[PDB]
């Protein structure tokens, strides 16, 4: 199945320019947690953002050029990208805005954290229709001393 994760501030806001506004350790846990020991697909800008291969996963990058990087997987299409992935249970979309809306319709599962954070951005999540999705997890935390922002970790199925 292919799932995606992402952080959603209000309006669904996923990116800006720079890097969110926020510092969030424990989100970066749970992202960690799903991911690791499954392939990963991202966009080239995700790509860059991260600026090295996320460790102990299979990286695939889509770009519509050939790579610049041949520590990780490179591709052109989202067929080539599923099929780079092989015969595995579960493939994780991480992003941006541009991949997040070219596989949310091939989705089986969206891992979201929902922060509390009323900001601004250029890069939303796609929509996506809750009677659609059955909602399976859900788990509030508040903001502390070390998060920035109260964020709500939820996983959906799709029906
Ligand atoms: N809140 C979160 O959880 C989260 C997660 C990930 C990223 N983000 C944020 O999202 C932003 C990036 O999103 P974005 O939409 O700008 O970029 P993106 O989706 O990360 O990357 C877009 C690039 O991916 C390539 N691409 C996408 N689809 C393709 C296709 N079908 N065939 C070939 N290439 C394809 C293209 O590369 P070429 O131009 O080389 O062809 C394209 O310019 C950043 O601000 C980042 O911080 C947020
Ligand atoms: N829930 C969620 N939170 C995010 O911050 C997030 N970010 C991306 C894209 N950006 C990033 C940026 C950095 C790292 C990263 O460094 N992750 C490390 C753990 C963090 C750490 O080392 O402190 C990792 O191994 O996954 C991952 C994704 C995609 N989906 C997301 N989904």
């Amino acid at each position: 199945m292919i799932s995606l994760i992402a952080a959603l501030a209000v309006d669904r806001v996923a990116g800006m320019e720079n890097a969110m506004p926020w510092n969030l350790p424990a989100d970066l846990a749970w992202f960690k947690r799903n991911t690791l020991n499954k392939p990963v697909i991202m966009g080239r800008h995700t790509w860059e953002s991260i600026g090295r291969p996320l460790p102990g996963r299979k990286n695939i990058i889509l770009s519509s050029q050939p790579g610049t990087d041949d520590r990780v997987t490179w591709v052109k299409s989202v067929d080539e990208a599923i099929a780079a992935c092989g015969d595995v249970p579960e493939i994780m979309v991480i992003g941006g805005g541009r991949v997040y809306e070219q596989f949310l319709p091939k989705a089986q599962k969206l891992y979201l954290t929902h922060i509390d954070a009323e900001v601004e951005g250029d890069t939303h999540f796609p929509d996506y229709e809750p009677d659609d999705w059955e909602s399976v997890f859900s788990e509030f935390h508040d903001a502390d001393a070390q998060n920035s922002h109260s964020y709500c970790f939820e996983i959906l199925e799709r029906r």
